[PDB]
């Protein structure tokens, strides 16, 4: 269980503000899959970067990142897109840029 507070390799902080602000900004709950084609046929445009519960938490798990810095810059990426795509206009898109606001000081300030 747990590791350390901080080893300079894995931040398990930007996870915990990461999966606490997913959760808030997807209405639905429960949310960590890649877009369907279907319904999103220009997905490679707008998500370059397609995001899975299986590869966050492979990701993770694996240690695929490096330090606060390489965890900081990917959380960042993962909401650009993430606000790329739910674009929109209703209160999901202001939910979503205001709570970014602190998504990523959550995952930064912390560390």
């Amino acid at each position: 269980m747990s590791k350390n507070e901080r080893d300079t390799s894995f931040n398990k902080n930007g996870c915990l503000v990461f999966v606490s602000r997913l959760w808030d900004l997807d209405k639905l709950g429960m949310f960590h899959h890649p877009v369907s084609a279907e319904e999103l046929p220009d997905y490679h445009t707008v998500i370059k970067r397609p995001v899975d519960l299986s590869s966050i938490r492979d990701g993770i798990e694996k240690g695929t990142y490096a330090t606060d810095v390489d965890v900081q810059n990917d959380v960042a990426r993962m909401i650009t897109n993430a606000l790329e795509y739910n674009a929109k206009g209703s209160t999901w898109y202001q939910e979503a840029m205001s709570f970014r606001k602190t998504y990523l000081d959550l995952a930064r300030q912390s560390g």
